């Protein structure tokens, strides 16, 4: 009579924690969703093979509208696991699912996994210096989202870094590239003219964190906007005021122009 | 010729990822540090037994002053692993270690693991709403640091949550409790009187994140300041204004008082 929320990590099936694997291996039923993020280095088959169980993949609709009809029923009489990319409760609405489990008289436990939220550390930017986070969403029809632009503005004024999750439309197999995010932001700048995101703005790109050779790049928008960062997923970061050691790392590791070594203070 | 920065995860020896464990087992030399944090749910012996390699523990000075004379020389002719609690490169000064490896002609790769930065998502607080983070340091002598108080102020002012790490003396294995952190903040409030941290302020306490049975509590400072949250480590969070969904999770999962559904939303 237990439900396990288990994260699978950043890139492939091996990013799951040992705790998560051992517990998953012993669950009666295993469910999972792969719409909240992209695990570019694995396949359902490899995950199933590793866990030694069949995995019933659920759609966003299955989860958001039918979690209590598809998963909870079995958790009332068995040990059930629900797998997700990265950490199960990060930048998702999955936390609320625990309230649903509770209301159904089902106990739930959470097994964390590496998340893009902490993986940003590989960019050299001090993680405590990150401010509010946001998501660059694809415009649809006449609706053109722009709130994420205001988040960068608010953080930048405080000298804080901004983590930008990029949009994803799993059913259409669409994964926003850092390039597309930069294009959208330049358009918002043209509209708002707040001097928040321009061709000279320094940005950082982290692609396929979790893999052994992720792409880590830093530089002016004008120079990176047309660069190929490899396959998704990508995240975009707009740093705030940099510490000298952050700049050094960006230059030495992310190939940023030596020019940024000269921090204004 | 290769140095692997491997995260050990949140709480015990099983919090390392399958990737991290398999890679560690293949290394000729394995180093680790426990001064930035400790794995309170396990021991060096259990970690060593799991990895099946003797682990040479390094102190803060060993790392910060002599990383290149202790770790890097061996990494030039062998596969070397450097284990740290949580996610590698989260601790402020670790990213710089990759620069030292580069300068030494040594390749380095990062193997992520769960970090408290993302694990706090288990409190039900939306990850994107966290602002700048800080550490609550013990006053001492004529030194009474209060910057962490200003961090809370600036975040809450913008409706953002504040993640507060509590002071730790690794060597002496002396943890700051959430209770202690609260008393300190109340004392800082009585000095700056900015109306930031009072007896009525809503706070969240997360203890032993990573374990299957963590302690998640929420309520006013006056009612939690004397409560027993169990064994360390403890993490303190001062939430900004709550999303109704956040509040509902805190009430249903963390036993928060029903009143936050109207008082803090
Ligand atoms: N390995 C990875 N590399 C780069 N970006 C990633 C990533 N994994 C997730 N993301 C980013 O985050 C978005 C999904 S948000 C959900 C995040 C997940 N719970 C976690 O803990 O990581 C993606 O669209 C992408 O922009």
């Amino acid at each position: 009579m237990v439900l396990y929320f288990i994260g699978l990590g950043l890139y492939d099936e091996r990013d799951i924690t040992v705790k998560g694997l051992e517990i998953a291996k012993k669950c009666d039923y295993v469910f999972a969703e792969f719409y909240t993020s992209l695990m570019a280095g694995t396949t359902l088959g490899r995950i199933q093979k590793l866990i030694g169980k069949e995995i019933r993949v659920l759609s966003r609709e299955d989860v958001e509208l039918n979690f209590e009809n598809i998963v909870l029923p079995l958790a009332k009489e068995n040990d059930v696991a629900f797998l997700t990319p990265g950490d199960p409760l990060v930048a998702t609405t999955h936390a609320e699912l625990r309230i649903r489990a509770k209301r159904a008289g089902v106990e739930s436990y959470v097994i964390h996994a590496p998340s893009i939220y902490s993986a940003v550390g590989i960019t050299g930017l001090h993680i405590y210096k990150f401010g509010k986070s946001a998501t660059v969403a694809y415009p649809e029809g006449n609706w053109f989202p722009t709130s994420y632009y205001d988040v960068i503005k608010e953080n930048a004024e405080r000298g804080l870094h901004t983590l930008l999750f990029l949009d994803i439309k799993a059913e259409k197999r669409m994964y926003m590239t850092a390039n597309e995010a930069m294009e959208l932001l330049l358009k918002v700048e043209d509209m708002k003219k707040g001097g928040v995101f321009t061709d000279d703005t320094l940005v950082v790109v982290l692609a396929r964190a979790g893999s052994l050779n992720p792409t880590i790049r830093a530089g002016c928008v004008k120079d990176l906007i047309r660069e190929d960062f490899g396959d998704p997923p990508h995240i975009l970061i707009v740093p705030g005021k940099l510490h000298i050691v952050e700049a050094e790392y960006l230059v030495e590791i992310a190939g940023a122009p030596r020019e940024i070594l000269r921090v204004n203070v």
